[PDB]
């Protein structure tokens, strides 16, 4: 049903969609978004990218892991972070919760570590991520059925729901990588806001929702966006 912004919102989400796989994180260097007057004449922009897996299991330790990156085009230079967040309870109910960031930069599509760490493996961890943006690949948005789409107009903010099966290649990617405990077909979910044709200010994500109830969250986040850079 073509109601509403339906097909504005589903068009705005396919150009998000468009990057998905962008293998070499230099492209972004090359790649100019969408530009207003909140980017000064003379900055080319920022890429921020964002991947997280977020693990929560139902009577569990939390566990969240994920990298940023901001890759300024100005600068031509690339640092962020990868980061290992803890959510526990003792047995009081008490919370015990940390988070943990490791600083890095990137350099000819290699990540490196700008801080050592306490252990071989989880320098592998970080040197080996790849973000989604650099192995996702989906197809065109309306090949998607029964989408449930929702606009809140004063926001404004929109997003799409979908239902996947199992032998989605994005979901077999995401298994492959990740040690994700259900066996559940996910949902994919892609958000946005601000001005449909795109802002600065406005927001693009998606999301694959293995598991979402009170008692367990089990989600994959990820963002790719175009953003005026700090001076
Ligand atoms: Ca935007």
């Amino acid at each position: 049903k073509t109601n509403g912004r339906n097909a504005q919102i589903k068009d705005t989400f396919n150009q998000t969609l468009k990057l998905y796989p962008t293998k070499n994180l230099d492209d972004f260097y090359d790649k100019e978004g969408f530009r207003d007057q909140e980017f000064k004449k003379g900055d080319k922009g920022t890429w921020i990218v964002n991947s997280e897996m977020v693990i929560e299991p139902k009577g569990k330790d939390m566990e969240t892991r994920g990298m940023v990156l901001y890759i300024n085009r100005n600068t031509r230079t690339t640092k962020g972070y990868y980061f290992i967040s803890e959510m526990t309870d003792d047995s009081n109910g008490r919370p015990k919760d940390d988070e943990k960031r490791y600083p890095v930069k990137m350099e000819h599509n290699k990540i490196i570590p700008t801080k050592p760490l306490p252990n071989d493996k989880l320098k592998k961890e970080i040197e080996n991520f790849k973000f989604f943006v650099q192995y996702g690949n989906f197809k065109d948005i309306n090949d998607y059925k029964d989408g449930d789409i929702s606009y809140n107009p004063n926001v404004p903010s929109y997003s799409a729901k979908y239902q996947l099966n199992n032998d989605d290649y994005n979901v077999q990617q995401l298994r492959k990588r990740y040690d994700i405990p259900t066996k559940q077909a996910p949902k994919l979910l892609l958000k946005g806001d601000g001005d449909l044709k795109g802002s600065s200010v406005g927001s693009r994500s998606l999301e694959f929702t293995f598991v979402e109830n009170k008692e367990e969250n089990i989600y994959f986040t990820d963002s790719v966006q175009y953003t005026p850079s700090e001076d």
